């Protein structure tokens, strides 16, 4: 037994998983849940603290499981939970802008970016740690 699969990053009870391959939003979706997990939601500001550093380190465009697709300008994680007040920090400076209509939102360098959800990036899985 393994608190977390192979390849996966463990931190505060889950499981982390950074794709080495690139999906747009939607497929990203799919490919946490066919792995019994969920495109990362996160719920505090230390979880956020610890991918912020992993994703400006690896260098790489990441989507995250959040997105104002079904109402412009409110972001609502996929989980159901909307997005809230002191997480609104995160945004890069002068996000988030809707240039060209960008309904998802991904890391980038040391903060958060809404791109297009057709755009082909990295992603994040999530999922509760095993314990043993
Ligand atoms: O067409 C350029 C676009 O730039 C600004 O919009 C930003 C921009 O972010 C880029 C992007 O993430 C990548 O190139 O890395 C850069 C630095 O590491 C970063 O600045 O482009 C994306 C993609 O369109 C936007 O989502 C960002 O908000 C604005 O000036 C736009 O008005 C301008 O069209
Ligand atoms: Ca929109
Ligand atoms: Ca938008
Ligand atoms: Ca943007």
């Amino acid at each position: 037994c393994h608190p977390c699969p192979w390849e996966w990053t463990f931190f505060q009870g889950n499981c982390y998983f950074m794709s080495n391959s690139q999906r747009n939003w939607h497929d990203s979706i799919t490919a946490c849940k066919e792995v019994g997990a969920q495109l990362v939601v996160i719920k505090s500001a230390e979880e956020q603290n610890f991918l912020q550093l992993q994703s400006s380190r690896s260098n790489r465009f990441t989507w995250m499981g959040l997105s104002d697709l079904n109402q412009e300008g409110t972001w609502q994680w996929v989980d159901g939970s909307p997005l809230l007040p002191s997480f609104k920090q995160y945004w890069n400076r002068g996000e988030p802008n809707n240039v060209g209509e960008e309904d998802c939102a991904e890391f980038s360098g040391n903060g958060w970016n809404d791109d297009k959800c057709n755009l082909a990036k990295f992603w994040i899985c999530k999922k509760s740690a095993a314990s043993c």
